[PDB]
């Protein structure tokens, strides 16, 4: 059973300026991704140190990256503290909101979609490359879930019965067509480079087998 919801109307906001304003630097995308599986990986690397049965569900803390030319796909793959049912459907949007509204305001004063982390909203920079975004995740006692949103005001979520995952997020970005380069080793490569050298975790960047 597939529930749709709509979004808060000032995140389908932001989600149509990400999609409609004209900017080049779409490359910050990845910056962002990166940056929330690290935090991710922050929260439950801490919660471990109370409760080290938390790291039962795996203990390797890391990043992959997939790209997928065959399925148009690039992956962030992170086995951080992952996602409650109520995170998806409610609680991350209402945070959202407070951080898209100073967004727009900023970038009313001067500010620049690159900024868009300095508000905790980075995520939805994934619709400046992807025509679709699915997320699956699982957090320790809850179930795995995948949300899913092609933008236009409503998202997803249903239970996931595809392959399991210990515990984590899987951040599945459906690139727009004329977003192919996200692909590539030699691009992927340079991104992870230039804005995101120091984060604490490895990062691997699977490469392709075709
Ligand atoms: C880090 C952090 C905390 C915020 C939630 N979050 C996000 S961003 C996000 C937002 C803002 C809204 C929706 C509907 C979906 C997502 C993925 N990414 C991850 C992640 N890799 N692991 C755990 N939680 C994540
Ligand atoms: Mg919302």
């Amino acid at each position: 059973e597939v529930e749709t919801f709509a979004f808060q109307a000032e995140i389908a906001q932001l989600m149509s300026l990400i999609i409609n304003t004209f900017y080049s630097n779409k490359e910050i995308f990845l910056r962002e991704l990166i940056s929330n599986s690290s935090d991710a990986l922050d929260k439950i690397r801490y919660e471990s140190l109370t409760d080290p049965s938390k790291l039962d569900s795996g203990k390797e803390l890391h990043i992959n990256l997939i790209p997928n030319k065959q399925d148009r796909t690039l992956t962030i793959v992170d086995t951080g503290i992952g996602m409650t049912k109520a995170d998806l459907i409610n609680n991350l949007g209402t945070i959202a909101k407070s951080g898209t509204k100073a967004f727009m305001e900023a970038l009313q004063a001067g500010a620049d979609i690159s900024m868009i982390g300095q508000f905790g909203v980075g995520f939805y920079s994934a619709y400046l490359v992807a025509e679709k975004v699915t997320v699956i995740t699982k957090h320790n006692d809850d179930e795995q879930y995948a949300w899913e949103s092609s933008a236009g005001g409503s998202f997803t979520v249903r239970t996931d019965t595809g392959e399991p995952m210990g515990r984590g997020t899987k951040v599945i970005l459906h690139l727009k067509e004329d977003q192919t380069e996200y692909l590539e080793e030699r691009r992927i490569k340079e991104i992870v480079k230039k804005h995101s050298q120091f984060i604490g975790y490895p990062i691997t960047l699977f490469v392709e087998k075709e």
